[PDB]
């Protein structure tokens, strides 16, 4: 059987489990064209996308969390609805308003 390709299943699967290029170049050790030109084939036919649900990444209080995190203030959320959200207990969100520089209890 083929091993290019077995390689292949990985380096989409962290794509569609939600996963960004720069970090996909370094799980799948390859380069940011070599990545990337592989995720627009695999949406091409379908294999990273149509894809969702619960995922574990490592990633906390990123850009992309501080963005999601705000939005408690549009809904009018409490610490405790964040916590679910962002998927942290509270030490975690504690952190996020600190180093934000804000304040918080």
């Amino acid at each position: 059987m083929p091993s290019v390709n077995d390689s292949l299943d990985i380096v989409e699967k962290l794509y569609k489990d939600g996963v960004p290029v720069k970090e996909i170049a370094k799980r799948s050790n390859n380069s940011m064209s070599t990545v990337y030109k592989a995720l627009e084939k695999l949406e091409a036919m379908g294999r990273i996308k149509r894809r969702k649900g619960r995922y574990r990444q490592h990633r906390r209080l990123t850009e992309e969390e501080l963005a999601t995190i705000r939005e408690l203030y549009l809904k009018g959320a409490t610490v405790y609805e964040i916590a679910r959200q962002l998927g942290r207990p509270e030490s975690t969100i504690y952190y996020a308003l600190k180093k934000l520089g804000l304040k918080l209890e």
